[PDB]
């Protein structure tokens, strides 16, 4: 139907922009501190701190297939790589305030790429 085709272009343009909006993200993350995720064989604990992972290349995949249906979905990927990162490490370590200057620097980003999907349906 036309209709189908018609919600895929808009996933699809949606998809753009946020592939757009990660790489402006990751450029906030210069020394690649989230560019991946936590490894188990050198953090083994890692998951019984941390119910969520969330890392840039888990949202790139994501973002490949399409899997981010709306800016609030993939929010909250980004948001889980800050809190998590805020949880696990102390606010005294390279870490934390990695975290830290990622969530204000990225909050700028954000503020106007949800204004370009309201204004672009």
């Amino acid at each position: 139907s036309m209709e189908q085709v018609a919600m895929e272009l808009r996933l699809t343009e949606l998809t753009r922009l946020l592939r757009s909006v990660l790489d402006q993200l990751q450029d906030k993350d210069p020394a690649r501190i989230f560019a991946q995720p936590v490894s188990l064989k050198e953090v083994p604990d890692y998951l019984d701190h941390i119910k969520h992972p969330m890392d840039f290349a888990t949202m790139r995949k994501r973002l490949e297939a399409q899997g981010y249906k709306n800016l609030h979905e993939f929010e909250e990927d980004f948001d889980l790589i800050i809190d998590n990162c805020m949880k696990y490490n102390a606010r005294d370590t390279v870490f934390y305030r990695a975290a830290v200057r990622l969530r204000d620097q990225g909050g700028v980003v954000l503020r106007q790429a949800r204004r370009e999907v309201d204004s672009i349906g």
